[PDB]
């Protein structure tokens, strides 16, 4: 079929959604295609190309929440970019998996640029911008990985309350824990900035 | 060579440490071990228990404050813990991956039943206290998956604050950002936890 960028990471996403980040093979992708695998390596040279468009094209396609609205504090632009790059990481099969270790593509310059900047002018120093920045995205992958690998793991002499954690873990699909960390966090980095040189 | 659990695991950690979660092959074990593979049938059924096996080896190993001190703080027993966990995971190649999705063991009952307890003997209830315990180990897993993946990735037209947030990322180990992520995370349970019935 067609094999320009758009198409082959169309093909990739369907893949990697059915198969997960495993049968994300370049032979694999090549038969999806209807196509030979020396015609393939002509587009796309390996699986880590492959891997890095992915995580770029995931954001692209559903991380709709990139920028602070017009007088949006700090605190809920930090909410709500995670709840959408949460979202977005969820829309396929090891999504997360896909992210782990990219940094920002040139074609996210701007963006991420513009969430650095809005950082330090609400009092942040970059460093301290950069560090509740990395923990909000950490600390979502974290909890994101460790849902998607137990959903694929699924393949009475138990203490009492731990028992009783896994039926509350297993209750809802992890939005519950995910947002109270979530505010934990963003409250966490609100004492630490106002602090400011006081002992805290 | 030996082929009772302890040898299996040892060798297994071995490969793992070598080639990575992408190498940890029956095929690839089996060559390690000196064996054939239905030899390896016989003491090991797939990769899925190797991995299992391997999430809890781990921590067996290297995860050493598994347990808080003589009257000491639940702030104190999760710094220790996190940084506990983060050392173990930081042990072995893909060590992070390795453990994502599982659950606790049997072996790590007694252990795992005690950090509840305690959490809930400081004032959480049961389910505040697993939320905060789930919190760390989400984004101590996040922070420890980012750095492993981005040192295996590893193989100008910058914008300003970017090209600074990436000499500070690149400028340690991770070590930095993980523990004042740390400190934003429990000074978070600990607003929440003191708050009571107060609206915060
Ligand atoms: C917090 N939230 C999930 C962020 C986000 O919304 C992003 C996006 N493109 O909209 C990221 O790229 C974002 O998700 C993301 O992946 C970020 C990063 O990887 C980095 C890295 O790796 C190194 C330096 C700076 C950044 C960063 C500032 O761009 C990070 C921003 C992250
Ligand atoms: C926070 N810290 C890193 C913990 C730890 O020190 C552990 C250990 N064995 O010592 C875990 O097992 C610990 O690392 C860990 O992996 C935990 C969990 O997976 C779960 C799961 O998955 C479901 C219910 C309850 C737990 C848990 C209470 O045992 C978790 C405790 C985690
Ligand atoms: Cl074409
Ligand atoms: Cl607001
Ligand atoms: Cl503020
Ligand atoms: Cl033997
Ligand atoms: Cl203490
Ligand atoms: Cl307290
Ligand atoms: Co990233
Ligand atoms: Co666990």
């Amino acid at each position: 079929s067609r094999l320009n960028r758009e198409s082959v990471i169309d093909a990739a996403l369907e893949l990697l959604n059915e198969t997960g980040i495993d049968g994300l093979t370049t032979r694999k992708l090549a038969q999806k295609l209807g196509i030979e695998q020396p015609t393939l390596y002509w587009h796309v040279k390996n699986k880590r190309a492959l891997l890095d468009a992915l995580a770029v094209e995931i954001l692209a396609r559903h991380h709709d929440y990139s920028l602070p609205a017009a007088g949006e504090s700090w605190q809920s632009f930090l909410r709500n970019n995670a709840m959408s790059f949460r979202r977005a990481l969820l829309r396929y099969r090891d999504g997360a998996k896909v992210h782990l270790g990219t940094r920002p593509d040139e074609k996210q310059y701007d963006t991420v640029e513009t969430q650095l900047r809005f950082m330090t002018e609400n009092g942040f120093s970059l460093r301290d911008g950069l560090y509740a920045i990395s923990a909000v995205s950490h600390f979502t992958l974290g909890a994101v990985l460790e849902q998607q690998e137990h959903t694929a793991a699924l393949t009475e002499n138990l203490p009492p309350l731990l028992r009783e954690a896994l039926q509350i873990m297993d209750s809802d699909d992890g939005e519950q824990a995910f947002l109270h960390g979530l505010e934990s966090l963003i409250r966490g980095f609100e004492v630490q900035l106002t602090a400011l040189l006081q002992i805290v």
